[PDB]
């Protein structure tokens, strides 16, 4: 899981996602493990969004998080 959550990391933060590289993950870690890095990743990358929010108060990195998600 912490490997998983790492490789992760990489796809999340980057607009431009590589499908080779992302079924790559998928395939060396296990189901559980790549749906539990998804949902860590998914909930690190909200709760940024939030604090920045509520920083700045401007914008909406949420977009970026929808968007990214959406890809």
């Amino acid at each position: 899981l912490a490997e998983s959550v790492t490789e992760v990391e990489i796809f999340g933060k980057a607009t431009s996602i590589d499908p080779n590289t992302y079924i790559t993950w998928i395939d060396k870690y296990q189901a559980q493990l790549v749906v539990l890095s998804a949902q860590i990743a998914w909930s690190e990358n909200v709760e940024t969004a939030l604090s920045s929010m509520g920083g700045g108060g401007d914008a909406a990195p949420l977009h970026s998080v929808l968007s990214n998600v959406e890809v």
